[PDB]
């Protein structure tokens, strides 16, 4: 269990290496204004995703941080976003947990 996959199709996104402690846990739990809840595991780094439209600051759930929408660059599952703009670090993924599977590396 090192690596994450799309669940939805299998795609290649991220590594359990990768995971990065954002304000000092890995996980954040967090609603959107539709009241959806989202446990966001943070990473430092992430691919095959598919990064949509332009950064927003709106409602954003980090200090600092503009979002914007990522896909899996494969199947087009909401993977979660990718934060822009702020500070140490200027930049990461947070990606939400349950979309994700975990398994050996490649
Ligand atoms: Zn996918």
């Amino acid at each position: 269990a090192s690596i994450f996959r799309c669940r939805q199709c299998g795609q290649t996104i991220s590594r359990r290496d990768w995971l990065l402690p954002m304000g000092g846990d890995h996980e954040h739990v967090v609603f959107n204004p539709a009241g959806m809840i989202f446990r966001v595991w943070c990473f430092s780094l992430a691919q095959g995703l598919r990064l949509i439209g332009a950064p927003s600051g709106e409602f954003s759930w980090f200090k600092g941080y503009d979002w914007t929408i990522a896909l899996c660059g494969q199947c087009g599952s909401h993977l979660g976003w990718h934060y822009e703009g702020g500070s140490q670090p200027q930049t990461f993924f947070g990606l939400i947990k349950d979309r994700l599977a975990e398994g050996p590396a490649d």
